[PDB]
């Protein structure tokens, strides 16, 4: 049913332009504070990679993998056939750290790549999400902002007192800028 939502983007999202970019990170970020909330993650981190990729990282528990019973798909992949960001996305990167596993799927445009398969061995949980935006799409600009993004990550953390969170962008390789909030 994503298929409405690269028609008419406007009541998912509300305009295509710069600050219509940025309400992606959001999305996802939403996500970890509700980990957050429940009482599992304490970390969280944000990098604007090259060619303005985002990436978001946190130590939860990990997106629900078990398989569904309406047509024996996994939830993960239930799941991101219905997310606005996915769909808005041109291309789409999940890695799921769960039962003791590292589970691995991607996609274009919402649509799944491959199936969910495994790719490794960990002692960790959380999940990591990398996307980079539909230019087709968000045509006007497809370069984020830093100072937009640190006052909002700002805020994010005086509102949830005990969890670190952090920001880093990796676009000027040679000289890397970062910064990491935690308030006691
Ligand atoms: C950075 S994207 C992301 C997604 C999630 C989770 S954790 C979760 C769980 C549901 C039930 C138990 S863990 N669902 C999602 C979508 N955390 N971070």
């Amino acid at each position: 049913g994503l298929e409405a939502v690269r028609k008419r983007p406007g009541m998912y999202i509300g305009s295509t332009s710069e600050r219509g970019l940025h309400h992606l990170v959001w999305e996802i970020v939403d996500n970890s504070i509700d980990e957050a909330l429940a009482g599992y993650a304490n970390q969280i981190e944000v990098v604007i990679e090259k060619d303005n990729w985002i990436k978001v990282t946190d130590n939860g528990r990990g997106i629900p993998v078990d398989i569904q019973e309406k047509m024996g798909r996994p939830a993960v992949e239930v799941i991101l056939t219905s997310s606005v960001v996915n769909a808005l996305s041109q291309d789409l990167e999940v890695y799921v750290h769960r039962n003791e596993t590292i589970y691995h799927q991607a996609y274009k445009k919402g649509v799944p790549q491959f199936d969910l398969k495994e790719v490794g061995t960990t002692d960790k949980t959380g999940t990591v999400i990398r996307f980079k935006a539909d230019g087709e799409i968000f045509t006007e600009t497809t370069v984020y902002n830093y100072e937009t993004l640190q006052q909002r990550i700002r805020e994010l953390a005086f509102l949830n007192k005990g969890i670190q969170i952090t920001l880093r962008d990796e676009r000027d390789e040679e000289n890397v800028r970062e910064d990491s909030y935690h308030y006691e």
